[PDB]
């Protein structure tokens, strides 16, 4: 073993081609998932046929682990092969930016591959790419220059690495700028980072101050970007102050609610019912005129979230749920992954009427959730109308539609049930009950409150497919043509998502050092818990018959 890999071959068999039997062994090893550890035998094998593997872009990520970088004999040839290799897809490049690869060239190369991606894709990975800064050169991030984090943006002055790249893209795209601001603010406000990795806490302040510096340095349109972020930041700082002023001022919930409205209605002091048309950080397409004082209510629940109604640019209400005294990041992640999964299925022309509602932490302590206007907890739906079918008949009846319900509504309910069954199965969402399953009168089922994920549950053995009796009776029972449809969607959705397993797993790779509670328990064992739910051991034909039997053994058990 201890004889180095370039000491055992190279480049006198750059002329190698593997035989039929070996080509199978490689293709298995190459398209392994991206935290599946490789054995010394397999790392040796990948090195042996390294000149063959330069025509399989998939394989590049595997090869670079087998390089020993301390040996400059190895490292100089390895990086020569990195230029002769087929360039990898952006989907894959996220792997190179994780904790596992430390070589400057490898990481700059990854950024060059990212720079091929357009901002719509880049946004879907931005949360993870802010985590990826932790594995960057902290000295180089500092040396770009030319402390409360919430004051940086509001206090002006009278080969790209990852940090330089993200800032460059943010100054050219205001959507990225919005989310890059708030993601980095949370990493600064991360207190566990302040304690155990104070050097990392400094890096994110340096990232924020680097960003603000470019915004001020940039042209006329870019400088306005800075003042819009400053507007958001004080608005949130005022909103958080208004929350503290209620959370403290004692009395019951009804006295606190009267209090909440008093402070909102007072715009001289608190300055929240008539903002100057600023962009909502949650979704910056929505500019907000102010919070409506008279509708604002506090939820009868543990951390007292406030239900707030923003009056918008175009005369509408955009309701949100603002939590003070609660970590949102575990939700931020899940909704962010469900957003992708929704988009990946639509890539394949499968719209399953999913509800990936917006979530933005504006600190570790607090943040925003988009309220879906018209949603009701399935519990509440069962409680007042009796069944999921009675609900739909009352609110969307039809002479010819199935069970006296609009066919379009019944279709929506099926598809959403199917998608969320598969998606809550993969992500390992536990602690499901009828208060965290919501229903809409459009037909849409969806899930909220992701306090338990990646296997975790109050129960020791939860069921793997999160599907109850009431849900099945909403279709028409096990013999309806709806339930036939509901299976077909599940196995198809499961199949399509399997074909982006590599992407999803590379994303979860980046989230291990993010202090998300259900990931922090078993960070190394986190990514396998997702990987294993895809059942990559099976073929597509086998995966279908698996997903089928998953759904059947679950539904059989219910009756
Ligand atoms: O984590 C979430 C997300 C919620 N949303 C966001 C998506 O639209 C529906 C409401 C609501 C909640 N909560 C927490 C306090 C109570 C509320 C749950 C709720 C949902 C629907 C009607 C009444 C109450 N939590």
């Amino acid at each position: 073993h201890k004889l180095a890999r370039s000491l055992r071959s190279g480049p006198s068999d750059h002329d190698l081609k593997p035989n039929a039997a070996t080509r199978d062994q490689l293709n298995i090893i190459v398209s392994y998932p991206p935290t599946k550890q490789l054995t010394y035998e397999e790392q040796d094998l990948v090195w042996k046929f390294r000149y063959y593997l330069t025509n399989q872009e998939k394989a590049l990520t595997k090869f670079l682990k087998c390089v020993n970088w301390d040996l400059p004999q190895e490292a100089k040839q390895a990086l020569e092969l990195l230029g002769k290799w087929k360039p990898m897809d952006v989907e894959d490049s996220l792997e190179l930016l994780s904790s596992h690869y430390t070589n400057p060239t490898v990481r700059r190369y990854a950024v060059a591959r990212l720079r091929q991606a357009d901002d719509e894709d880049l946004l879907m990975y931005l949360l993870q790419l802010v985590q990826a800064l932790k594995y960057e050169n902290f000295d180089d991030i500092k040396n770009g220059l030319e402390i409360d984090s919430s004051q940086i943006i509001t206090s002006p002055l009278p080969e790209q690495d990852l940090c330089t790249f993200l800032i460059s893209r943010a100054c050219k795209n205001s959507t990225l700028a919005n989310y890059l601001y708030w993601y980095v603010i949370v990493e600064c406000e991360d207190q566990d980072t302040q304690q155990r990795d104070p050097k990392t806490h400094e890096m994110y302040l340096n990232v924020m101050r680097r960003f603000s510096q470019a915004l001020l340095k940039g042209d006329k349109s870019v400088r306005v970007m800075r003042s819009l972020l400053a507007a958001q930041q004080t608005f949130v700082d005022r909103l958080v102050h208004l929350m503290k002023a209620v959370q403290r001022e004692s009395g019951n919930r009804k006295k606190k609610n009267e209090r909440l409205q008093a402070l909102l209605g007072d715009n001289e002091k608190m300055n929240l019912s008539d903002v100057e048309l600023i962009p909502l950080p949650l979704e910056p397409q929505v500019k907000i005129r102010g919070i409506i004082p008279e509708t604002a209510t506090l939820a009868k629940s543990a951390n007292m979230p406030a239900q707030l109604f923003f009056k918008t640019e175009d005369g509408g209400k955009y309701p949100v749920l603002f939590k003070h005294g609660d970590d949102l990041r575990q939700d931020q992640l899940i909704l962010q992954i469900i957003s992708l999964m929704d988009k990946l299925l639509r890539k394949e022309n499968l719209d399953l009427k999913l509800t990936p509602y917006k979530v933005l932490a504006t600190s570790t302590k607090h943040g925003f959730l988009q309220w879906i206007q018209g949603s009701v907890p399935v519990a509440e739906v069962l409680d007042t109308e009796g069944s999921i079918q009675n609900f739909f008949r009352k609110y969307a009846p039809s002479e010819n539609g199935p069970n006296g319900i609009s066919a379009e509504v019944m279709d929506t309910y099926v598809k959403s049930c199917a998608g969320y069954c598969v998606i809550t199965y993969i992500l390992g969402v536990g602690d499901r009950h009828l208060d965290n399953l919501l229903l809409t009168k459009t037909g849409k089922l969806f899930h909220i409150d992701f306090g338990y994920i990646l296997g975790r549950d109050p129960k020791p053995l939860p069921p793997p497919m999160k599907l109850n009796k009431e849900m099945v009776e909403g279709m028409g029972g096990t013999q309806s043509e709806q339930y036939q449809e509901f299976r077909k969607q599940c196995y198809t959705a499961f199949l399509h998502l399997r074909r982006y397993s590599n992407l999803i797993l590379n994303l979860f790779s980046l989230m291990v050092d993010a202090n998300i509670p259900d990931i922090a328990l078993e960070p190394d064992k986190t990514v396998k818990k997702v990987q294993d739910k895809f059942r990559l051991d099976l073929s597509d034909e086998e995966a279908v018959h698996y997903m089928q039997s998953l759904i059947d053994e679950s539904v059989h058990a219910l009756f």
